[PDB]
């Protein structure tokens, strides 16, 4: 589990360190950014982005970089902190399989 | 390793994370704080701040909570992104034994 220290007002980076040594097309991944809840910051749906599984509290307020693979989290509140999960999916011809996630922590200081 | 991620003309926390089990006092301690050269911040001996040992570069620029044990580095530059360290030593009758040490990376954005 990677630790983030980051700060109230600002920003979180939190990335999900993957390899694709797989080596496949965006286009046959599920990728999205989970909470301690299991709620949906981000989700990027066969290389699209994609707002149908994102909480409405997150709306607006994250950004993914397909180019590092992570997600920033803009305007950052006390209550942010906490386990966020990146979770990537291979899809199928009938569902998806788990096949990498990265978990990192984040505190937000005063 | 902690990702800190702080911003420009801001302030990041560096801290020591120490649990402290033995209800230890600074009194009987030795605290460092050092950057990736080994440079040394700013050291606390045995309750006191010291700046015999503080690098040009980093005096005026910290002060130390010891509520928290933590170094805050003030009016961050981007120079000042690195890998930096606390690192704690019990004072014995000769010398000093290091007790703990907590590993930090400062990235510094805009």
């Amino acid at each position: 589990m990677l630790k983030i220290q980051a700060y109230f007002n600002e920003t979180a980076d939190l990335p999900c360190q993957f390899a694709n040594s797989q080596n496949q097309s965006l286009s046959e991944l599920v990728v999205f950014w989970q909470d301690q809840e299991n709620l949906v910051l981000n989700e990027v749906y066969l290389g699209k982005e994609k707002f149908d599984s994102v909480h409405s509290k997150y709306m607006g307020r994250t950004s993914f970089d397909s180019d590092s693979w992570t997600l920033r989290l803009h305007n950052l509140q006390i209550k942010d902190k906490g386990l966020y999960q990146c979770i990537i999916h291979h899809k199928k011809p009938t569902g998806m399989i788990r096949i990498h996630q990265m978990n990192s922590e984040l505190s937000v200081l005063a």
